[PDB]
């Protein structure tokens, strides 16, 4: 309940969304009672590493606003040494809160949804970025729309929707990013993760990886639906569906 300034413009703190390691994130309402939502990060502390990470993905933000409507919009920033307060567009609810508060799920909204992400991470591609930590956490509906709020470039975790070749990689590519969504949608279909069956996070790595582990997909009136899971969840990156053949597959071009 206090007031920030950025570039010059006063903005009354509404309520604190978000607590990370040394950033908050506010709902604020400008001279004129709109409302924007304010990224704050604390510099005091943060190392070169850090700072170019997070001035990699102010960057990318800044340019990606004028590629898509499907990602998220950044009005205004401040950068010092001592602070980030970055101006953004506010949505009503994360995806991750929205699945976990809606009991049913409608096959319109499901599918809206899911083009939303496709244009999103098919335009951060389209720059080179994979965001290769992709979870409904990352996506904010603003407006009946998904919009895609983080690059994966600035740095509870949610081992459920990591690719198998991103655990293979210990002695990622757009597939890896395929395969994230497609636990998302996976979920949003028959009500939970892929392997959120495996209570225990060591046995669940093991899962992603095994090619023998046989990926349950219940039969479902959108046969549409179901050819696309089987080809985002192909352990193989080799083998699994590309974002370009995604956008042209007939569950997401016939209605
Ligand atoms: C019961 N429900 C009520 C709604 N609720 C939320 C949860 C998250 C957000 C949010 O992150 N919002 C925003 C987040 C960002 C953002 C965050 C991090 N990096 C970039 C942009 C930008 N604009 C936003 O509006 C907004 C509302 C969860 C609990």
């Amino acid at each position: 309940f206090q007031s920030m300034s950025v570039k010059g413009r006063i903005y009354s703190i509404l309520k604190q969304i978000g607590s990370g390691g040394s950033s908050k994130v506010f709902q604020v309402l400008n001279e004129k009672k709109q409302i924007y939502a304010i990224k704050y990060v604390n510099l005091e502390e943060a190392d070169n590493q850090t700072l170019d990470s997070y001035r990699n993905e102010i960057a990318y933000l800044n340019k990606l606003q004028q590629h898509s409507d499907k990602i998220i919009r950044l009005y205004d920033y401040e950068i010092t040494d001592q602070y980030i307060y970055m101006v953004m567009e506010c949505g009503n609810i994360d995806l991750n809160s929205w699945l976990k508060k809606k009991k049913s799920i409608d096959p319109w909204e499901r599918k809206s949804y899911w083009k939303n992400m496709l244009e999103a991470v098919h335009t951060i591609h389209q720059h080179g970025i994979v965001h290769s930590d992709l979870k409904p956490a990352n996506f904010l509906i603003v407006d009946g729309m998904l919009k895609l709020i983080d690059f994966g470039i600035a740095n509870v975790g949610t081992v459920n929707y990591m690719p198998p070749e991103a655990i293979k990689d210990m002695s990622i590519s757009p597939k890896s990013d395929v395969w994230s969504l497609g636990c998302i949608l996976y979920y949003m279909t028959y009500g939970k993760t892929p392997f959120q069956q495996i209570i225990n996070q060591i046995s669940k790595l093991h899962a992603i990886i095994d090619p023998n582990h046989e990926i349950e997909f219940p039969d479902i009136p959108e046969k549409d639906l179901q050819d696309v899971l089987k080809c985002c969840l192909k352990r193989d990156p080799k083998q699994r569906i590309s974002i370009p053949e995604l956008l042209a597959h007939p569950y997401v071009q016939i209605q």
